C-alpha cells in the first residue's frame, strides 16, 4: 500500500546506478516495504518520474521518496521536489512523502574511519 | 605523524561544507588521528590542495585522503587524484594514500530505512 523510492543523482559513469541498485537489493532483503523502486535524477534510467509511476502501477497509495544524497543541495532542494510535483507527473490521489538526505550521521563517521584504515 | 583529510564535493549552497565540518568534528572526538583536515573540490574553502598543505605544515608524513562521496565518478576517479598529484608541491618524505568512497555499505541501508520512517 506504500512504496519506497530511492532517488540518486545519476552519472555518465556506471558507478552511481550500481550503488542504487545494490542499495535497493539490500533493502528488499529486509522485507519492510511492499514495493521498492529506484530513480536517477539525470543521465540514466529509470528516471525519477518513471520510478514513481512504476510504484503507483503496482498499487501504492503512499510513496516514500528517500534522497540518497549525503547533503542538501540544489538537487534535493529544487530539482527533485519539482519532478515530484511538490513545487511549482500526475499523482493520482496518492500521497508523496519526501524524506531527508543522509546528513552527518554517526554511522557515516563509522564508515569514514573504516575507509581510512583500508577496511 | 599521519593526517586524515576528508574531501567533499562543495556546493554553491552551505549544506555540503557544514556536513564535512560536522564530520571532521565527530572524528576528532574519537581521538584516532593526530591531524584532521577537510577540503572541498569546488566552490568553497578550504580547497583540497590547501588541506593537504595544512596537514603537511603540522608535520604529517602520511596523508590519508578519504573521499566523502557515496559512489565513484569523474571527481573521485579523475579530478581529485589530479589535485593530489596522483596522475601540488609534495615533499618526498611525505606519501598521500587515497582511500575509497562510501559505497553500498550495510550501514547506509540502515540509515536509508531510518530516513524512510522519518527518523
Ligand atoms: O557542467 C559539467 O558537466 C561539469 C560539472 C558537473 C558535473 C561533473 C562532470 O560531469 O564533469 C557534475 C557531475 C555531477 N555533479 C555532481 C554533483 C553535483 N554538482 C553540483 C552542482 C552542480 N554541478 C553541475 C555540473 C556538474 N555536474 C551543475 C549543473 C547541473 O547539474 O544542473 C551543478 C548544479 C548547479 C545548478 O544547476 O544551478 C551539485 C549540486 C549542489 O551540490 O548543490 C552536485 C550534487 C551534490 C554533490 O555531490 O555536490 C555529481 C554527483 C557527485 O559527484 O557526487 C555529478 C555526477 C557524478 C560524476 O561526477 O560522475
Amino acid at each position: 500500500m506504500e512504496a519506497l523510492v530511492l532517488v540518486g543523482h545519476g552519472s555518465r559513469l556506471p558507478y552511481s546506478k550500481e550503488l542504487l541498485v545494490k542499495l535497493a537489493e539490500k533493502v528488499k532483503e529486509r522485507n519492510l516495504f511492499p514495493i521498492v523502486e529506484i530513480g536517477l535524477m539525470e543521465f540514466s534510467e529509470p528516471t525519477i518520474p518513471q520510478a514513481v509511476k512504476k510504484a503507483i502501477e503496482q498499487g501504492a497509495k503512499r510513496i516514500i521518496v528517500v534522497p540518497v544524497f549525503l547533503a542538501h543541495g540544489i538537487h534535493t532542494t529544487r530539482d527533485i521536489p519539482r519532478l515530484l510535483g511538490l513545487i511549482e507527473e500526475i499523482p493520482e490521489d496518492v500521497e508523496i512523502i519526501y524524506r531527508e538526505p543522509i546528513g552527518a550521521d554517526d554511522r557515516i563517521v563509522d564508515i569514514i574511519i573504516d575507509r581510512a584504515f583500508g577496511r
